[PDB]
Protein backbone atom coordinates (compact mmCIF):
# COMPACT_ATOMS: atom_id res chain seq x y z
CA UNK A 1 0.00 0.00 0.00
CA UNK A 2 3.00 2.59 -1.31
CA UNK A 3 -0.13 4.64 -3.12
CA UNK A 4 -3.02 4.51 -1.29
CA UNK A 5 -5.31 1.16 -0.88
CA UNK A 6 -4.67 -2.27 -2.72
CA UNK A 7 -8.04 -3.93 -1.97
CA UNK A 8 -10.94 -4.11 0.79
CA UNK A 9 -12.86 -1.84 -1.52
CA UNK A 10 -17.01 -2.96 -1.19
CA UNK A 11 -19.37 -1.35 -2.83
CA UNK A 12 -23.07 -0.95 -2.03
CA UNK A 13 -25.77 -2.23 -4.75
CA UNK A 14 -29.33 -3.36 -4.97
CA UNK A 15 -31.59 -6.29 -6.06
CA UNK A 16 -32.85 -4.99 -9.68
CA UNK A 17 -35.82 -6.53 -11.65
CA UNK A 18 -34.42 -9.28 -13.90
CA UNK A 19 -34.87 -12.54 -15.70
CA UNK A 20 -31.91 -14.19 -13.93
CA UNK A 21 -32.87 -12.86 -10.53
CA UNK A 22 -36.17 -13.98 -10.48
CA UNK A 23 -35.03 -17.09 -10.51
CA UNK A 24 -32.95 -16.36 -7.02
CA UNK A 25 -36.01 -14.59 -5.91
CA UNK A 26 -33.24 -12.11 -4.45
CA UNK A 27 -34.72 -9.41 -2.46
CA UNK A 28 -33.57 -6.20 -0.50
CA UNK A 29 -29.85 -5.00 -1.03
CA UNK A 30 -26.32 -7.05 -1.37
CA UNK A 31 -22.57 -6.02 -1.30
CA UNK A 32 -20.14 -6.27 -3.94
CA UNK A 33 -16.97 -6.92 -4.05
CA UNK A 34 -13.97 -8.42 -6.41
CA UNK A 35 -11.73 -11.09 -5.13
CA UNK A 36 -8.58 -12.40 -6.24
CA UNK A 37 -10.02 -15.38 -8.84
CA UNK A 38 -13.52 -15.23 -8.63
CA UNK A 39 -16.13 -13.00 -7.26
CA UNK A 40 -16.94 -11.82 -3.65
CA UNK A 41 -20.80 -10.81 -2.52
CA UNK A 42 -21.88 -10.96 0.86
CA UNK A 43 -25.18 -11.02 2.42
CA UNK A 44 -26.21 -13.48 5.06
CA UNK A 45 -25.57 -12.51 9.32
CA UNK A 46 -22.33 -11.11 10.42
CA UNK A 47 -19.62 -11.85 9.63
CA UNK A 48 -20.85 -13.56 6.52
CA UNK A 49 -19.54 -15.55 4.22
CA UNK A 50 -19.75 -15.56 0.07
CA UNK A 51 -22.08 -17.80 -1.46
CA UNK A 52 -22.85 -15.84 -4.57
CA UNK A 53 -18.90 -15.16 -5.31
CA UNK A 54 -19.07 -15.65 -9.47
CA UNK A 55 -15.85 -17.09 -11.13
CA UNK A 56 -14.45 -14.98 -13.62
CA UNK A 57 -13.11 -17.41 -15.79
CA UNK A 58 -16.62 -18.57 -16.28
CA UNK A 59 -17.76 -14.56 -16.91
CA UNK A 60 -17.72 -15.03 -20.43
CA UNK A 61 -18.50 -11.14 -21.19
CA UNK A 62 -19.28 -8.07 -19.16
CA UNK A 63 -20.21 -4.82 -18.65
CA UNK A 64 -20.52 -1.42 -16.40
CA UNK A 65 -22.61 1.59 -16.97
CA UNK A 66 -23.08 4.39 -14.45
CA UNK A 67 -26.10 4.20 -14.20
CA UNK A 68 -26.24 0.33 -13.49
CA UNK A 69 -23.26 -2.33 -13.32
CA UNK A 70 -23.60 -6.16 -14.90
CA UNK A 71 -22.93 -9.02 -16.17
CA UNK A 72 -23.00 -12.46 -18.28
CA UNK A 73 -23.15 -15.26 -15.73
CA UNK A 74 -21.82 -18.73 -17.44
CA UNK A 75 -23.89 -22.08 -16.76
CA UNK A 76 -22.62 -24.71 -14.02
CA UNK A 77 -23.27 -21.52 -11.11
CA UNK A 78 -24.39 -20.87 -7.57
CA UNK A 79 -26.57 -18.59 -8.50
CA UNK A 80 -27.39 -19.61 -12.32
CA UNK A 81 -26.71 -18.59 -15.48
CA UNK A 82 -28.80 -14.79 -16.68
CA UNK A 83 -28.01 -11.57 -16.61
CA UNK A 84 -27.50 -10.31 -13.05
CA UNK A 85 -28.14 -6.37 -12.66
CA UNK A 86 -26.79 -4.29 -9.59
CA UNK A 87 -28.01 -0.54 -8.48
CA UNK A 88 -24.94 1.31 -7.93
CA UNK A 89 -23.05 4.75 -9.34
CA UNK A 90 -19.46 3.65 -8.90
CA UNK A 91 -19.99 0.47 -10.92
CA UNK A 92 -16.82 1.49 -12.61
CA UNK A 93 -14.49 0.40 -9.54
CA UNK A 94 -16.59 -2.61 -9.19
CA UNK A 95 -15.61 -3.64 -12.55
CA UNK A 96 -11.94 -2.74 -13.29
CA UNK A 97 -10.98 -4.14 -9.86
CA UNK A 98 -12.35 -7.72 -12.05
CA UNK A 99 -9.93 -6.93 -14.76
CA UNK A 100 -7.53 -5.93 -12.46
CA UNK A 101 -7.63 -9.67 -10.90
CA UNK A 102 -8.04 -11.93 -14.07
CA UNK A 103 -4.99 -9.21 -15.41
CA UNK A 104 -2.87 -10.14 -12.04
CA UNK A 105 -3.10 -13.84 -12.12
CA UNK A 106 -1.40 -13.68 -15.57
CA UNK A 107 0.87 -10.95 -14.86
CA UNK A 108 2.53 -13.13 -12.34
CA UNK A 109 4.01 -16.89 -13.18
CA UNK A 110 2.19 -19.85 -12.05
CA UNK A 111 1.33 -19.39 -8.65
CA UNK A 112 3.20 -22.14 -6.43
CA UNK A 113 2.40 -22.89 -2.60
Amino acid sequence: GSSGSSGHKEFAVTMRPTEASERCHLRGSYTLRAGESALELWGGPEPGTQLYDWPYRFLRRFGRDKVTFSFEAGRRCVSGEGNFEFETRQGNEIFLALEEAISAQKNSGPSSG
